[PDB]
RNA sequence: CAUGGUUGUCGUCAGCUCGUGUCGUGAGAUGUUGGGUUAAGUCCCGCAACGAGCGCAACCCUUAUUGUUAGUUGCCAUCAUU
């Protein structure tokens, strides 16, 4: 990756000075209007070491799961992932996810015996009611587990936008000792995160650009 | 005021709980809360909660229309007689 690249996804640019963090300023270059800029540079060097580090996750051969419920990180995240192959959340993190991985591993086999049915040729025979019903609840299932249907056990990295908004997953993260590689940003805690990329969260393009990047580290991996 | 069984009661009110997870040092909490909505914890949405069970609802009986099978002990429109 280029800086010219990160100046132009507009990662630069930070969040108001007032709501910043503290230990930021780590990665903070200057201020300007009222908010705070991120120092480029160390970007540009702490995302080459995320490149690294993802890469060699998936030599490592572990599950990936990267995680965005932001509305600007949401799509993005998923078409990456489901471009690595590995496994996303997109809409929202459900409490116990990971630590209740067991518990949510029967909501998955509902999910996928709800599809068989279908290929089975059970909801032709069903009753109106019943198979309406049926396609509601599959559609929450698919909706909410579904970017992580078929994972097939605990992920050995995850990656995340905006921790702050997914403090849940970073708890998660944090319980199942899950090293984070996060878009850590001028108001978000860097401590939490073991593999720190310093980026703006709310630019559609520098969620695409750095999500890109890491998909990218992954696959070159595989 | 040793009990089984049976029964009254709140009340046919929508409540009562558990599994896993999570929070709290702990008793406990969470879900069951909240925006809607319903007769209903009925249901949608959101939510560190995800599910599940007893409940609720439906399955049951009866009444309101009617198709067909049956047509005597029942019915009499078409018919003729009492
Ligand atoms: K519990
Ligand atoms: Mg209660
Ligand atoms: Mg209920
Ligand atoms: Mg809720």
């Amino acid at each position: 990756i280029s800086m010219k690249q990160l100046l132009e996804a507009g990662v630069h640019f930070g969040h108001q000075t007032r709501r910043w963090n503290p230990k930021m300023k780590k990665y903070i270059f200057t201020e300007r209007n009222g908010i705070y800029i991120i120092d480029l540079q160390k970007t540009v060097k702490l995302v080459d070491a995320a490149y690294d580090y993802m890469k060699n996750v998936a030599e490592e051969g572990g599950v990936a799961l990267f995680v965005g419920t932001k509305k600007q990180a949401q799509e993005a995240i998923k078409d990456e992932a489901i471009r690595a192959g590995q496994y996303y959340v997109n809409h929202r993190w459900l409490g116990g996810t990971l630590t209740n991985w067991d518990t949510i591993q029967k909501r998955i086999a509902r999910l996928k015996k709800i599809n068989a049915m279908e290929e089975d040729g059970t909801f032709e025979v069903l009753p109106k009611k019943e198979v309406a019903g049926l396609n509601k609840e599959r559609e929450r299932l698919e909706k909410f587990l579904g970017g992580i249907a078929d994972m097939p056990r605990i992920p050995d990295v995850m990656y995340i936008v905006d921790p702050r908004k997914e403090r849940i997953a970073v708890q998660e993260a944090h319980k199942l000792n899950i090293p984070i590689v996060a878009m850590v940003d001028t108001n978000c805690d860097p401590d939490e995160i073991d593999v720190v990329i310093p980026s703006n969260d709310d630019a559609i393009r520098a969620v695409k650009l750095i999500t890109a990047k890491m998909a990218d580290a992954f696959i070159e991996g595989n």
